[PDB]
């Protein structure tokens, strides 16, 4: 193997891809290769939801968008533009790129971002947000993978919503759905089910983030 | 009403002050003053543990110390230098300072760090760790306050360990004791007990972090 760090990633946004959305919240949870492994393969029917590894770097940030959240977007995320602005949240800017860079630089390399439906939503959107900045992309040099593709490959070797996958493994609803941190913790739990097979698949399929096409722009 | 952000802060370290300890974990949770103000003032005996604000910025980092953790500190924190290093954790260095700076820069000013027993431990230690660096302190221009002093004012207006206060207030044991993030969450919950009274006290008693003397030279 060779990916040293998996960075679990989720985003909330102002709306669907067709509306040309902006990020309103993002979470990164960096776990070393070995901390993932040294969960068990979780035994029980159903198994208990595992505790995260002890050693973890986490970053969760709310981001003011330049356009308004759609009606449904505010209901499920519990974020709004007005509420983000009134609490002094800054836009997706150069300073956020430096924070992101400095955080990534603390992780052993190579690093692979891992996101649920990442190839269709999170990565394309993140690529668009960063392409607005004057600074070089902090995710240049990092890899990425979609956890849905991972889980279809591991499983097969009907709904694939994060919630549905989680409740099938654990027999409990996930908590804090559609919060970036909540959803990252939920995905981490799902990825602790067979972490050794996961890592093997990720080492096979990780692709440069630089080859992610932007959602729009 | 003049502190715009409270940043709840906890550190883990290699041991006690007489040993000349190094930071091995730090967590910062930034909450806009409006989010505290608009927490329900607690009612009941015991009141329910308060819900955290929706809009929060969080940073949690594990840090490789130069010297090993005392056996006692490893036992209570679940961290050791051995494990931090095998998981690729970096030292308390210039890049961590740039990261902290960028994080703080995203918060509306003035900012106030809030830490349980911060005056005798967290703040002097942090000041020592920042003094080793070539790059200027990112905490220059932030304020700070010890939440023990805050609660002593709000209470009287016997044990002041974090656990003792939490369970006196909420009749419940705290979770994830002696993890930086766990301890920050417990401190947030204690500070949401009388949030408006806490904010007024912080505003009156906050002091510049640059006046904090280092723990050791
Ligand atoms: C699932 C879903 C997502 N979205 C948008 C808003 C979310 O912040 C964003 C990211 O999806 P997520 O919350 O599943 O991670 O996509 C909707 O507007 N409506 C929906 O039903
Ligand atoms: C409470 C306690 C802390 N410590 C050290 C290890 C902790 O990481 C550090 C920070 O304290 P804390 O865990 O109370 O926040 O102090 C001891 O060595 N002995 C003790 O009894
Ligand atoms: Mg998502
Ligand atoms: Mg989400
Ligand atoms: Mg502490």
């Amino acid at each position: 193997g060779h990916m040293q760090t998996l960075i679990f990633l989720d985003l909330e946004a102002t709306g669907l891809p067709s509306s040309r959305p902006e990020v309103t919240e993002l979470c990164l949870l960096a776990v070393h290769r070995r901390a993932l492994e040294n969960t068990s393969i979780s035994q029980g029917h159903p198994p208990p939801v595992p505790r995260p590894p002890r050693v973890v770097d986490k970053l969760s940030l709310c981001i003011a968008p330049g356009k308004a959240c759609s009606p449904g977007a505010s209901e499920i995320t519990g974020l709004s533009k007005a509420e983000l602005e009134v609490q002094g949240r800054q836009r997706f800017d150069d300073n956020l790129a430096i924070l992101l860079r400095a955080f990534l630089q603390r992780q052993p390399q190579p690093c692979c971002l891992v996101a649920h439906n990442g190839d269709r939503y999170d990565f394309p959107l993140l690529q668009t947000e960063l392409a607005r900045l004057s600074t070089p992309s902090p995710l240049d040099g990092t890899f990425c993978v979609d956890s849905i593709a991972a889980l279809k490959a591991l499983e097969q070797a009907k709904s694939y919503s994060l919630g549905s996958i989680y409740t099938r493994l654990y027999w409990q609803a996930p908590t804090d759905s559609h919060t970036a941190e909540g959803d990252v913790l939920t995905l981490l739990s799902i990825c602790q089910w067979k972490p050794q097979a996961l890592l093997q698949w990720v080492d096979e399929h990780a692709r440069p983030f630089s080859t992610v096409k932007p959602m729009y722009g």
